[PDB]
């Protein structure tokens, strides 16, 4: 009894409120900030009457009830909102799942005004905690699935930016680098976790659990299977409740798990020493991103247990999933150089066939030839990878981006230009990210990175679906989406996208934007021109892509009255 009380005491009050504010920002993305602040604190003082003691009349109820009522205080007015009030006409029965079902991944939130440095430092110094509450509210509301205890981590680092950069010498030169590193870092976190949650609620718990044993196994090659199984259990717990919106129990369970690891390193890894001296948010972040422990040296071949034996079909018949996770454990520990996804379908094949030959004429005889159908699976990325990286070094991140923009708009023209240019820009960022690395590192690095960018495409398209091929690749099976998409070709059913004038004109506003901003606009234009002209597309493209760059460059420095743009 007394849910709030329990978690309030384990999390402490600062990030109890921080968590609860995030929760509200992610459940009702279009509620102004002051209202959210009002709700968070009424929640909080209610919470400390309930810490005062259980028998608080209303203490004993569920977090889902309490948060629900506090948002169905206001979330009932429809003219300002939408079908949101309807979730308040319902009850905890389906009201909460109504709320989750209404989260939006590309909400239409107004821009984020960026004051100059002195403005921001003064507002920070006036009331710094209003400031940081602001920061949580805006990021959470645009990333309704952002992994929360990590967001406390970023909040910490962001306010450290303001505290030290506002007493330095040059506050700009200090701050803006830090903010842009922190912004890029933050978009990575959001996307990663957006893949986890998609895995969970579109593919069930055991898909994610497989993903977890694969990835912890590559990471902790020296732990016995019991240990890894335990951690995959508990971290599954954690992401189930961070994706289910149970943010206070997601966080508390994440702290608990960090406590446990930093208590059993000897039986876990050897690269935890450093991470197990940091404060308690950094702890989880670091632990989450620690490097791969070295693999143990003389590890038995796997044919011993998984091929040569014939207690394979009966060891399997008793506990199927424990035996497969055993397999994918051993395979995965033995291959830090395999992407998680590859190993997962290696276990999927190993299964599909154990399901077949544990019944066939002679199991061992027919299932003996299994590690042969691994080799195709294992080649197909490595080659695609080495092809794509040689292309990237041949063109640099930007022109790389432009190539894949033509590529993928021609596979999937129906999809909105914004999502095309976005998803592709990040695809381009794979190149700088991974091709630096040895050809062990490259394919875990790479293929696991394309799983998340492609899922980003998937959920952006899932909210306004227009291309059937996107849907089929995003739903068949999550482990084969990168191959699926790669396998795609030009869609010829399509027809020229008419021809509009104000699509292909640039406007004078652009001289005031940042170099990155200007690039994003000219690839917006480039996907507009493929949609309008999928026909003549070899050098003609690069030709007029370069022409648009040259054209704006000339007219921005035109000293004119904008007109150079208007006439060509
Ligand atoms: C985890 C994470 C951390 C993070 O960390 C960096 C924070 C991102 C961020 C920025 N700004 C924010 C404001 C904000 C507003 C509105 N008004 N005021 C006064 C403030 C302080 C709030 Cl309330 C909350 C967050 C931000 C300033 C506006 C846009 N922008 C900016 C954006 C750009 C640009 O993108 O072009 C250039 C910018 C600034 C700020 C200065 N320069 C040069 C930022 O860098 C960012 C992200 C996405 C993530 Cl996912």
């Amino acid at each position: 009894k007394s849910e709030v009380a329990h978690r309030f005491k384990d999390l402490g009050e600062e990030n109890f409120k921080a968590l609860v504010l995030i929760a509200f920002a992610q459940y009702l993305q279009q509620c102004p900030f002051e209202d959210h602040v009002k709700l968070v604190n009424e929640v909080t003082e209610f919470a400390k009457t309930c810490v005062a003691d259980e028998s608080a009349e209303n203490c004993d109820k569920s977090l889902h009830t309490l948060f629900g009522d506090k948002l169905c205080t206001v979330a009932t007015l429809r003219e300002t909102y939408g079908e949101m009030a309807d979730c308040c006409a319902k009850q905890e029965p389906e009201r909460n799942e109504c709320f989750l079902q209404h989260k939006d991944d590309n909400p239409n939130l107004p821009r984020l005004v960026r004051p100059e440095v002195d403005v921001m430092c003064t507002a920070f110094h006036d009331n710094e905690e209003t400031f940081l509450k602001k920061y949580l509210y805006e990021i959470a509301r645009r990333h309704p699935y952002f992994y929360a205890p990590e967001l406390l981590f970023f909040a910490k680092r962001y306010k450290a930016a303001f505290t030290e950069c506002c007493q330095a010498a040059d506050k700009a030169a200090c701050l803006l680098p830090k903010l842009d590193e922190l912004r890029d870092e933050g978009k990575a976190s959001s996307a990663k976790q957006r893949l986890k949650c998609a895995s969970l609620q579109k593919f069930g718990e055991r898909a994610f659990k497989a993903w977890a044993v694969a990835r912890l196994s590559q990471r902790f090659p020296k732990a016995e299977f019991a240990e890894v199984s335990k951690l995959v259990t508990d971290l599954t717990k954690v992401h189930t409740e961070c994706c289910h919106g149970d943010l206070l129990e997601c966080a508390d369970d994440r702290a608990d798990l960090a406590k446990y690891i930093c208590e059993n390193q000897d039986s876990i890894s050897s690269k935890l020493k450093e991470c197990c001296e940091k404060p308690l948010l950094e702890k989880s972040h670091c632990i989450a991103e620690v490097e791969n422990d070295e693999m143990p040296a003389d590890l038995p071949s796997l044919a011993a247990d998984f091929v040569e034996s014939k207690d394979v079909c009966k060891n399997y018949a008793e506990a199927k999933d424990v035996f497969l996770g055993m397999f994918l454990y051993e395979y995965a520990r033995r291959h830090p150089d395999y992407s998680v996804v590859l190993l997962l379908r290696l276990a999927k094949t190993y299964e599909t066939t154990l399901e077949k030959c544990c019944a066939a004429a002679d199991p061992h005889e027919c299932y003996a030839k299994v590690f042969d159908e691994f080799k195709p699976l294992v080649e197909e990325p490595q080659n695609l990878i080495k092809q794509n990286c040689e292309l990237f070094e041949q063109l640099g991140e930007y022109k790389f981006q432009n190539a894949l923009l033509v590529r993928y708009t021609k596979k999937v023209p129906q999809v909105s230009t914004p999502t095309l240019v976005e998803v592709s820009r990040n695809l381009g960022k794979v190149g700088s990210k991974c091709c630096k690395h040895p050809e062990a590192k490259r394919m875990p690095c790479a293929e696991d990175y394309l799983s998340v960018v492609l899922n980003q495409l998937c959920v952006l398209h899932e909210k306004t679906p227009v291309s059937d091929r996107v849907t089929k690749c995003c739903t068949e099976s999550l482990v084969n989406r990168r191959p699926c998409f790669s396998a795609l070709e030009v869609d010829e059913t399509y027809v020229p996208k008419e021809f509009n004038a104000e699509t292909f004109t640039f406007h004078a506003d652009i001289c005031t934007l940042s170099e990155k901003e200007r690039q994003i606009k000219k690839q917006t234009a480039l996907v507009e021109l493929v949609k309008h002209k999928p026909k003549a597309t070899k050098e003609q493209l690069k030709a007029v892509m370069d022409d648009f760059a040259a054209f704006v460059e000339k007219c921005c420095k035109a000293d004119d009255k904008e007109t150079c743009f208007a006439e060509e």
